[PDB]
């Protein structure tokens, strides 16, 4: 049963915690928190590869990607590891977070604690653009807030 | 190489990054960089448990122990995996780190990726102080700073 958590700060007002629990290492991941200071409608929500932030929310590098494969959205067989989808802000720009993806893991090879999580300026695309960004990052937009996962009590 | 950074960020002055390279899984792990803003002297250097920020520094948690020993500095066989001792700040504030240690790990049982990195207000006794809290915190007194470790490129 581990547990993580990750604080997401930014340059701009985009402020939130996202928890996460996997109570069985075979099992799904829990992801919920709240993130405020966000635009109404949806936002791109992604592990990066690096928990990185010495250059900011840019040297997270890419999405988490660790079989190589395509990004699409967290139903698609083919997507990278740290592809989540979206996240809704609701009208007063809160969005409360509540998924749970089976492909993310607290531990083995799609561990993602000590990488970065991130929240983005728009929509992911899943994969669905018709254009070579779609199925690189899903044409989300800029990373509005980061934080690197950490292990929880 | 197995590598990782850490940016640590406080409410006041002091701030810094911390590299860690570990070439071989079963080797030491050198760790180095540079913290400013300190008062000149020595500060105590902590992996804490958690890389939980949500509450600030103090949601950390106590010293990464593992192996349930009593805190020390880093050269003592009674040590917390998390005790990486004092970093020494010189007259213009700036703590330039280079340190090398063969407990903590950046893989494995002892590995502190996804914990958190903290630098004190003042110096870790190293348990030779003669109280209780020796044995536990080294008396470093205040967290200044701290970030969660990151998986680097
Ligand atoms: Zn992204
Ligand atoms: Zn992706
Ligand atoms: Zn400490
Ligand atoms: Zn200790």
């Amino acid at each position: 049963a581990t547990k993580a958590v990750c604080v997401l700060k930014g340059d701009g007002p985009v402020q939130g915690i996202i928890n996460f629990e996997q109570k069985e290492s075979n099992g799904p991941v829990k992801v919920w928190g709240s993130i405020k200071g966000l635009t109404e409608g949806l936002h791109g929500f992604h592990v990066h590869e690096f928990g990185d932030n010495t250059a900011g929310s840019t040297s997270a590098g890419p999405h988490f990607n660790p079989l190589s494969r395509k990004h699409g959205g967290p139903k698609d067989e083919e997507r990278h590891v740290g592809d989540l989808g979206n996240v809704t802000a609701d009208k007063d720009g809160v969005a409360d977070v509540s998924i749970e993806d089976s492909v993310i893991s607290l531990s083995g090879d799609h561990c993602i604690i000590g990488r970065t999580l991130v929240v983005h300026e728009k929509a992911d695309d899943l994969g669905k653009g018709g254009n070579e960004e779609s199925t690189k990052t899903g044409n989300a937009g800029s990373r509005l807030a980061c934080g690197v996962i950490g292990i929880a009590q």
